[PDB]
């Protein structure tokens, strides 16, 4: 069957840049037959409400054990809201089920990191889409972090790309990849 | 269950700008278990077939009522060809049910407006992807009109990026969602 | 119901120009209820393992029989390994099925070729998403080859935008269209 994972809609401030609580991150892993589609949007609060050109890059690592349960120990981590949301409702269903795996990054297809960088539209609506107000966002698959068995890495880079301060209102990002085996 | 709306192959006219049919729509909004895959292509007519630089950004808004039946009022309408794809074959159904509601995009995770931009290839095959014949398109998700509950904006954006006139004839555009509740 | 055919995990060099493997390919078309999805990625070898900026553009053709069955003349072929994944392991099955055709692209709605022109990124985490570290590939779909009946073509073009030597270690790519009826 298919699964989904997700924070839940409206997130609080849930991704951390070392140890602050600084993006607001809408993240859903939803695994059909065979991929996972990963769909995502952030919004920065407080001094990455507004980025610079000059702003350093940065990841938000997802961590997950072999079950794949979300760990306490990356950027965006369990201490806020996290599980599965049942077909026909917006809830997170927090408890664990063996089929959180399906939605975790294949081992075996991704036995060294993979990525895919793409276009990352920052306030796209109030700009009108202006070229000189998109970043890049990278997502890298199980690059290794400390004990976790899989990863999702969130990385926003080429803020020197902007034209000026924008508001770190992201695009819906979207990104696919081959989905573990029960 | 999935289901996909369309507006079937070979689209007519579909495309309205200022009361006039300027664009052939090939419009798809397939519900898997939990996201809608918007997939589209669009090919411009008479004085839209070919763009230039000097050309001004225009919006094509699809509104769908609290059912997800399209309406006669958007750009892209109930007027012209629009309804379900059966499994199996290319036909489009046109008797609404319970399950179009299924390819909205979900009122909780899209209270306020969201969009994707994303490169809009033009003649790709025939221009062998020249850097310099593409333009934008974003996708807008729920931006408000008259009594729509759901809406989808398909945006053309950033004409001058082009090194000159080129065919409308625009790259397969996918886009991501998740899909509303029944 | 769904279907995926693939390369398997790992896949040998089984891309081959002028006759010579040069490219591993792993390629995988997952058919849910009504789109294809195809997820790819490329390492070359030997004389592909670095592209400069004045590298030749160039498509690796795979070739379809009207049941989906994967020709031998194309750049991907038969001769390598090629078939249905089961859910819930990573084999690659040679036993063809009546579902092997709905991974294919559906030929009402690609009478006349369609194509998605989308960024790739080279070694994308070693050089950590440098803007001129990024090619173009485009997939055509259904763009005619002698006697096949459907064609999916990786066209790689615009290596004169990398600013110089890079890895040919493609970030992983995905396209959608819209698959074939039973």
């Amino acid at each position: 069957a298919p699964i989904t994972l997700w924070t839940g809609p409206g997130p609080s401030i849930n991704g951390f840049i070392n140890d602050t609580p600084v993006i607001r991150c809408f993240i859903c892993l939803t695994r059909d037959s065979n991929l996972v589609t990963v769909n995502a949007s952030f919004v920065g609060e407080g001094g990455y409400r507004i980025v610079s050109p000059t702003q350093s890059q940065f990841s938000l690592i997802m961590e997950f054990d072999q079950f794949g349960q979300l760990m306490s120990t990356g950027n965006i981590n369990s201490t806020t809201t996290w599980g599965e949301k049942p077909w026909g409702n917006n809830t997170v269903q927090p408890r664990p089920s063996h089929t959180w795996k399906l939605c975790m990054p294949n081992r075996e297809v991704y036995s060294t990191p993979a990525a895919t960088i793409s276009r990352c539209g920052l306030d796209s609506i109030a700009v009108d889409g202006a070229p000189s107000r998109s970043i890049d966002c990278m997502l890298i698959i199980n690059k290794p972090k400390g004990v976790a068995t899989y990863t999702l890495t969130f990385r926003f880079l080429n803020f020197n790309r902007l034209s000026g301060g924008t508001l770190f209102k992201t695009d819906v990002l979207t990104f696919t990849y081959v989905g573990e085996n029960q």
